[PDB]
Parts: C-alpha cells; structure tokens; sequence
C-alpha cells in the first residue's frame, strides 16, 4: 500500500522518499502519473528556498495521468480515465472564487498546492483535490509529451497574452523565451497580434520562437533591449509587453518599450530582490497609462479543457517545447537535474512512465 | 472638369452619370481608385431602399486607390501614394468620438459615408474626408485584390469576433458564411477560438471556411441548425455565436445555441422586417445572461494600419475571398450585378483599374 | 417531525400544508425565518405555471433568518446566527461557476433554487445548500424589513445597473419602477449616473423614485415614452437604459431611447410572448452598437456581504421600498395575495415572524 | 492689444511679464478667465524643474472663463459663453486618439498643454486649441469656486476611482487626502464603494474626508499604514487602493494592503526617485494579480460635460475643496505661493476675477 516519490529533503538536498499511498476524500481523486515534467520552480524551491523551508516534500507539479481511485462523491471521473492535471488545483469553495480569482483560493497563490503545501506529482501516485472541478479528460488523440506542456507552460504563457490586452494587429514584445516565453508568443498569435518581437539572451532557440509566431528575434548580444526595440518600431514602442523571464531589471525594460496606454503583463516568477523597480520617468511619473499586471496561471478543469481543445483542434502544437524525452521513474531524478545545470539544447524535458 | 461615376439613379435603377470631380477641403484628399469591390449593402440600398431614396449617388464603398490631390493642411499623404481607403471614414471631432464610437460620429451609422450620404468609390475619383485620420498607406508587398478586402470584409468580420468576447479555447459558431462570415471565422481563429462551427445554407463554400479556420461545417439542408449544433456540442451549446448573414429569424437561432453567459455578436445588415426576434424562453425570459451585440465595422487610419499588418505578417490571407477579378471601369456594372443575383461560385468580386 | 409551510398546492391553488422538517447535509444549514417577502415570481409560478406544475412546494424566496442546524462541515455559521439568505443559492462546483455565471450553475437560472426546485422560505424552517458559500452574517444594527430587501430586490436592481456599463455622469433611463426598478435607480446613482430618468405607468410612486436618486419622472399616461425622452434629452437619447418591468414591447422602447453605443440592461422577467421585439431600424439594422444584456441577479455569500455593507455604511436605505409590514406566520398568506391584484400604495410587503 | 501674465521666468523665479495677447486659429478660441487655481504641479515645474527649464511661460492650468474670440470654424462656442476649460486640451486628430488614450495624443502626457508647451491660464487671456472639442458650457447655477474644481481636481480624483475597478460594496482605500484625494473619495462613493478608508498624513482635514464619503480615517501618527489597514479589515485587505499623493514608497504600501486580485490605481505625480518600488513578496513574486494602473486625468469637452452634470444634479459638491477665496488678478501671486508648503488644514485656493 506504499509508494516511492522523488522529494526535496531539505533546502539543498533532494532524494527518493517512501510514503503511505494517499487516500482520497469524498470529492478527491488519486492519480498515477503517465508523463511528468520538471520546472525551474522546483530548483528555486530546493536550492534557493524561493518558497521557504520544506521537509520531505515530493517535487514536481506538471503531470498527465490515469485516475486510479475516486471518492464516493466524484461524479465525472472513474478509475481508468486519462486526465490532464492543472498545476493549480484550488479549493473551489472560498470567497476568492466568488471574486473570480481561483489562483488565490484560500490565500495568495494558494491555488498552487503541488510541491508547495502538498506532495507533488513526482511519485507513483498523487492526490488531486476536488476531482470533478480540478481534472480534465485527455483525448487519446493527444500525445503525452504535448499534453504535459498544458498544466503549467501553456496556461502560464497564454495567461501572459490574456493579461496583455492585445488588440487585433497590435505589436507585442515578449521578454524572455523560456518554455513559458514561447507559449506567450503562441498566446499572442492566439490573440491576433500582428508583429511579435521575441527578445532572448543567448543562446536563442530561434526556430522555436519563429515556429510559435515570432516575426522578429531580438538577441541581447546585439545591444540593449530598449534600443533594439525602439529602432524596430521607429520610436513608437510596442502595444504590449509580456514578461516571461529574467531579473528584476527586466520590468524597467518592459515599461521603457511599451507605448503610452499599453500594457505590461508579467507571468514570471521573480525569485530575488526585495522590490521590482518601476522606472519613474518612463512610467510617465505615474501617468503614462502603462498598466502593469502580474498573475499566476489559471488552473481547474475548465482552463485545462479549453487548452486541450486548442491542442486538439490544431491551434497550437506544444510538442516543440519538449527537447528531452526520458522513460521510467529512475529518470525523474536525471530530468530534475537538467533544469539546474542549464544546458544549450534544453527547453523542457519529459519523463514518460507508461 | 468632369468624371465618370456609377450611380444609383433612384430606388431600382443604376447607371453611369457624370459629375464635377469633387474638390478637397483643407484637410481632405482626392483619390482615384486602383481596385474596387461591390457589396450586398449597395443592393439593399438600390433595390430594397433599405436607407430610403437617393438620386445620382455614386455607389460602392470598398477601394484602394491613388491619391491625386490633397488639401492645404494634409500632412501624411501626397499625390501618388497608394492607399487603402476604409469603408468607414468618420469625422473625428465629434462627441461620439470622445465617447469611443467613431462608427456613429454625427449620428447612427454616420461614420459610413460612401454610398450612404456621399458619393462612393465607383467613380473616376472620390472624396476622402480628413485624410491624415482616414487613409492608410498600402505596402508594395500587399496585392490589390487582397488589399481591397480590408476596407469592409476584413474589418467587419473581425469586428464580429471582437464583439463576441472570445476566450482562449472557446467554441464559436459563425452563422452565414459570405465573405464577411468567412472573415468572422478568421477573426475567431485570431481571438484564439478552439472549435469553430461554420453554418451555411447550400451551397456551402466549404474550402474557404476550412481555410480560414472552421473545424466543422453545418449545412442547413441537413436539418434545423439548433438541433445540429446541439448534437455537435453534446448539448452544451457554443460560447459565442457571430451573425454574419441571414434573415431576421437567424437572431433567434443565435440565441438558441449560445449557452447562458455566452455572447451573440451581430455584424449582419438586416435589410427587411420591423423586428429582429429574440426568443423569450431561450433568452431565459430576460435572465440567461446571453448578451447580444450588433455593430458597424470600425474604420479610420489606425484600423486599416492594424489589419494591413495582419495581412503583412502573414496572419490572414484575405485573397481567397476574391472569386472573380475583372479589369476596367466598364466591368464595375458586371460585378455590381453579380452581387444582386447570387450565383454559386461567388464569394466576393474585385475590379482592377490599374 | 413536521412543520407548517405556505405552499403552491398545484397550478392555481395555494395553502398551508405540513411537511417533514428538512435535514442538512454535511454542507447545508437549516434556517428558521425572521422576516420574509413575497414576489411577483411566485405569482407567475402559481397562477400561470411559469415553471410547470408543482405539488406541495413551499413558496417564497426572500428571507433573513436564524440558523438552527448545520452540517458536520459548516465552518462559518453556527446555530443562533442571524443571516441574510440570498434568493440565488447555487451549487458552487460546476463548470458554469468556473465560467463566471453562478446564476446558471448547472443549467439556465439553476442558481435559483427556492420555490423552483426546492421548498422555499415560507416555512417554519428551510434548507440552505452550502451554508459557508451561501449565507451572510447579518449585523444586528440592520433592521429586518431593510435586510429582507437584499436577497432579491437590491441585488436584482443593482445587477441592472452593473450590466448597463454606466459611466460617470452618464444619463440613465430606468423603465418600470417597482421595487426592482427603484433599486436600479439607486443602482445607477451608485455607479455615478448624472441624470436619472424614471419611467412609470400610473400610479407613479414618485417620492420613492426621487428618493432613490431619480432626477426626472416620465409618466406614460402623458404620452409615448420614446417621444418624451427625446424631448427631455434634446434629441440625444440616453447613455443607458435599465428594464425593470413591462411587457415585451418595452424592449423595443429601450432600444429606441438608447443612443448608439449605449447599453440596454434587462433584469425583468418577461412572462408572455414568443419573441421580445428588437426594432430593426432603431437597432441600426444590426449595427447601432446598442448592446443588449439580460441576466438573473447574483447570489451567494459575497454578493450578500457586499450589499450588506452598502446598507450598513449608509450608502442605500432599502426600507422605503417596504410599504406593508405584517407580523406572524398567518399574514404570509395575506402578503402573498397582495402580490396578485397589485394595489396603488404597494411596492413590497414584509412579514416579520419575531 | 497686449496682455500681462504671471510667468515662470526661469527655474526658481516667477514674476509678472508682458506678452502679446494670443490669437485663435480657425478652430481655437480665446478665453478670458473668470476663476483660476494653482496646483503643486506648477511648484514642481518652477522650483524643481520637473519639466525642464522654461522662460516667460505663463503658469496655471485650472480656470473657467468667458469666450471672447472664436476662430472662423468654431461652431458650438460664441463670444459671451461661460466655459469650463479642462486641464487636458489634447489635439484630437492623432492615432493615439483612435486608440482611446487622448491624454497621450501626440506623446506621453501630451494632452496636457497649459503651462507645459503653451501659456497657461494665469493671464488676461489664454488660448484653447480646438474649442469645439475642448470646451464645455458652464451653467449659471454652478458657482465659480465650484466650477474651477472640475478642470483638474474632480477629473483627476474620479479617474483614480475609474481606474480602480471598484465593485458594488467593495472596500476602497484612498491614500493621501489632498484635494485630488478628496475627489478620489467622492469618486469611490460614485462607483458604489461601501467602506471607504481615507489615509492621510497629519494634520488630517477630517471633516472634508467624511463629507465626501469616507467611513474610516487612518492617521499615520497612530502607526504604519499597512499595520492599521490590516487591523481595520480583519486581515483581508482592501479590494482596491487609490493613490492620490505621497512619496515613491507609498506604492509599496498600496501593494501591501490590497488583496490578491485587487487594483492599485495611482493618479499621483511622483516627482522624485529613479524607481517606484513594487514589493516582490507582497506582489506575489510577480503573480498576486494585483493590477497597477497609473493615469493622467481625462480632458476634452465630454469629460467636462459629464462632470458638470454630476455637480448639476447634486451628485458631488466640490466647493468644500475651496478653502481660500481671493479676488482679483493681483492675488494670483499670493495664491501660487500657498501651494509650495504645508500652510493650514485648508490647502486648495481659488482666485475669482469677476
Ligand atoms: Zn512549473
Ligand atoms: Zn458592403
Ligand atoms: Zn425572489
Ligand atoms: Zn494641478
């Protein structure tokens, strides 16, 4: 009745632990993973303690799997179903849900439970709260390596594009093309952007940017970002800027390149610094109408259902994000380490457990 | 001097007339057409008198052309510049512009001047009010047959999708696939729709729908729409429905297939009837939260610039709308009549003057 | 273990009956009523069968009360708590709630459960589903006759003003000034309306209208509404119109008085007709940008909490809506009858049980 | 036909100078001022060189006056008209106006022309560009000391409340109660806020705050702002926060007291510092969904007409902002200096010219 899981032992230390296999509440489900993917979040969780001290916590929160047990009141999911599990699995009966922000259901960022306040998906099984509200059915027609890009990568990048308030034909710059960065680009093509400028530090995975809708690549090795983008837009700037990675000073770049009345949409997790700087003069001394938004990705069944459809109806192919495919539980560790030691060919690895 | 122009002589009669070539005021410009396209709107105007009697009114309101004269205070356009002229050319200094509705600058629909309250583009020359605000430069790289779909077809169909409040992955139905309908399909793809259900009466121009993003074709000859669309969506309905053509009874269809909280976005010109019917029960007896919108397409310099970019950055290829291309002024009549009797191969015709 | 309740016996007949006292599930609460109100809704249900046949269904859905029993998992409400019970008490775990429409949680209007799919509040006890999500604590400082205006009247009227997209200083027309209409008048004042024109059939309850913020009274006995409003507004029309009562043709009137780009917000229950008429010409032949909205009122704890604060912080005093106050269970029968055959002094009656 | 005007001679020195009376262009008007008011902005321009060096620039930008000359094309305004002149008088024919941001018509803050790129209202005459778009008629029934609060104070404060996305019953904090702060309080009551917490530096002009709708006063002398507001709102924070004054660090306070999903609405001119700090942990490390907005107040004819109606229909009485009334041109110098330091509980002065 036991299970192995790849865990954070303490800040700096990871290892395999072994626990009682979890029991579902009346509304929850127990899922075994079919594919999983590690993210930079887990590294900052373990090695920089970006979310504080943790002890013997199974890592990972991007998984698609097979439901194996359901509580007595779970009505839409039965043992055997292939499901897509959003990284964010909020508690759906809170006053924040009545306000429309499920990401923060029960506290700030509290919709994010995996490898934060509960054991994550890097185990033989994991626990999904409120199955009927927090799982989506996975069509057979969608491959696992593509599906596992939906729980975080796709929903975050697309949320960047949602937050940017893009108008048809607007010119959009994307700052940082990690895997989320690339999805922000597809997210902008999905909101009808015209010109899409992808800005990356070397090494640039250019083909991926162009594939997902980029019209220009800006490489920081060719000069400051603000200068490159102003020159491309003949001084007008961009209608929106999506921040999908970088240091705190990238926020000032965003304000500096967005035209008045445009929007800076941040989806990046800033791990260091006490304040994120907003430049005074380039924010109009507070009046340039440059709206700044910054949000955690949506989770829950509906968001997953809606992005699955984007994948199924051939609107976006997230499989080009997957640069490494491993098989078998032992490789979960190997894949985890690839995210620390950042190589050159790497976007995102996927471990298929089958 | 004089000019040739194809006019509505009176309700029921069209023919070529002769006028003084119009002169520009200090802010206007005179354009001669390079390519023009006729629209059904002119048909409802001439043969159904949908806007009342007119006498010797040059018809047509879709053109790209060559500036030949400009007023003393026009700053961005010179004789010789190739320009895209939007169907809607409003007066930009009215209280309706400060309210955010330039389409109704000076009264309901008053932003639409060509072949409504001023002579249209089916002449050797025509008058564009407020040149710097109402003309867009045409890049050499964009062909004329494709560029002339921007003044009405592209801006209207897209406006249908803008009004529909489309969310990423939403399911969208498009009712009526004329040229405008087809652009509503492209617009829905541009707002990130997943499944897009295109509904037409036979003959369905299927290849065009599929090309611009349709995932399903509903043929009215196969049974009532509502029954077909419910069966496609396993009873759930659609998140939005864009009306781009049909009789008044199509407004009820839209309401019957949209789920509660969905949006019916109308861009169709209803030419006959006293009422457009809203079915009481399926509008929840006034409480289903099915919002209905109906709007004239945006025009002006910025709208055209933003859609030109959508063509330019390979977002939408509107050239597949153009099913008939003729050359020479004489053929304006031939093309105009093509819009009266609707044959089967016809989506949109274009007359090139060169 | 029985209880008396005032019920719809069958279509056409009401009477006091005796039922099993309800039991709460682990998430439910049992409330005894402290004050109740009858609604027109109950009339259309009983005598016109608006929601079909029913047998022994306790009527009524506006109550403030005292919790007497709670399920094992209720955390925020205990036996003894005075609470405001919203008319809409939805199931909070549905895909419609993730879409943002709890009113339609599980189907159209399904957030409306009382005297629809479950026994209403005209009993010695009634059952509130999901107490932690669907009850609000009632401060002692708020009188019961005012509090019982919050479950439907205040939230429906205010929803009318929320939907109208009222801008600061906008001119708002409210069509029909019953209790809901009067709260829409106050709703338009709370959203910053300047001029607020109240339109009523005789006898006009003017004093309440002016008291809730109306600046003009239009009496229909003095002539057609459309002609009256145009003369008041020097031909310009109104920025928004809230429909809070009338026949189906009041929709067509609303469209005729709203300026282009304005909004028609409906909160009225339309009981007869196959269609609600939208006039084609005055709706711009489908292009006047006159947006039409029609929605059921919000419910749940957060909606109630927020209106409770509006009364508590002296933003709105709903008591002037209450024209008849009785004491004792017996007078629920008398109050119900007042809703049919509506006399001249009557807005809304309240029965206090104490 | 010369005129004297109160000018910024250079950084640090002001004085009465002599200039040619300005002439109107064909669309412009010349106004003589009837009442005027100085603002802190002119101080930051004069003594801190906030907009760089200027020479012989007439100051001041809040005035209501009398039309004395009109251009050949002015159609809605004649010599003799009482007009309210908004601080922002933008050029209405730029692509930034088509995007919906007239404050930035022609560049960042470029809708603000008075005492920036043209002579301000502290002269015997001043020049209003594009009269038909930038003047509103002033009813006799509105007193001058009240009317002159509309060009800047009322429109700025209300814009703070417009930007905050306030929901009916929401809890709103206003940080800083200068004159703008007080209008922001009135703005939050006009968007239907329930609880309104006004936060000020000592000494608090309390009576004004309560008059415009404040329900709680927070004094910084009783402890840090963050600590107090958490205590008042039992840990939940406020749904929105309007910044109407303070140093750069007040932005961090704002982020710290607003709940996840709330909005920080800034209308303050931040004059010093290189960065405005957004605190990382309280901004969700980039994901708390705390939207930050910052905007220049709206201008133009319609904005003024709409605030005039709010005053006219007794929705807001701004005269309580007017604490000092002086008479005569000579007193323009005296009134200007009151704005350079903390004088009294009174603050904002008005000069009546009659
Ligand atoms: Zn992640
Ligand atoms: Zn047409
Ligand atoms: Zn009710
Ligand atoms: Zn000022």
């Amino acid at each position: 009745h036991m299970m192995k899981g790849f865990a954070m032992l303490s800040i700096g230390k990871v290892g395999w632990i072994e626990k009682e296999k979890p029991a579902p509440g009346p509304f929850d489900a127990i899922v075994r993973p079919l594919a999983v993917a590690p993210c930079t979040s887990d590294i900052h969780t373990v090695f920089e303690g970006a979310i504080g001290e943790r002890h013997n916590m199974i890592l990972g929160h991007e998984a698609v799997g097979e439901v194996v047990e359901v509580g007595s009141e779970v009505k839409d999911f039965k043992p055997g179903d292939r499901v897509v599990v959003p990284a964010i699995t909020p508690d759906w009966r809170t006053s924040e849900v009545q306000r429309g922000y499920h990401q923060h259901s029960g506290g700030m960022l509290a919709g994010w439970k995996f490898s934060n306040v509960k054991d994550g998906v890097f185990g033989e099984f994991f626990h999904v709260n409120d199955a009927d509200m927090n799982l989506a059915h996975l069509p057979k027609e969608i491959p696992l390596e593509a599906a596992v890009m939906i729980p975080d990568m796709m929903t975050t990048g697309f949320h960047g594009a949602e937050l940017a308030d893009i108008e048809l034909g607007a010119t959009v710059a994307v700052l940082g093309i990690g895997p989320v960065g690339l999805m922000a680009v597809a997210g902008a093509k999905l909101r009808g952007a015209g010109r899409i400028i992808a800005v990356s530090k070397p090494p640039v995975c250019v083909d991926a940017a162009k594939y997902y809708g980029a019209t220009d690549i800006v490489n920081v090795k060719d000069g400051p970002i603000e200068s490159q983008i102003m020159n491309l837009t003949e001084g007008k700037g961009v209608d929106a800027a999506i921040i999908a990675g970088g240091n705190a000073d990238i926020m000032a770049t965003a304000v500096k390149i967005v035209k008045p009345g445009g929007t800076i949409a941040n989806v990046n997790y800033f791990g260091e610094g006490e304040v994120l700087p907003v430049p005074r003069l380039e924010w109009g001394c507070g009046m340039a109408h440059k709206t700044i938004k910054g949000g955690l990705c949506p989770g829950g069944r509906l968001r997953m259902e809606r992005l699955i459809d984007l994948v199924f109806y051939k609107r976006v192919d997230p499989s080009k994000l997957v640069t490494h495919v491993f098989r078998g539980f032992d490789n979960i560790e190997k894949a985890f380490m690839l995210m620390k030691d950042k190589p050159k060919d790497l976007i995102k690895p996927v471990v298929i457990l089958a």
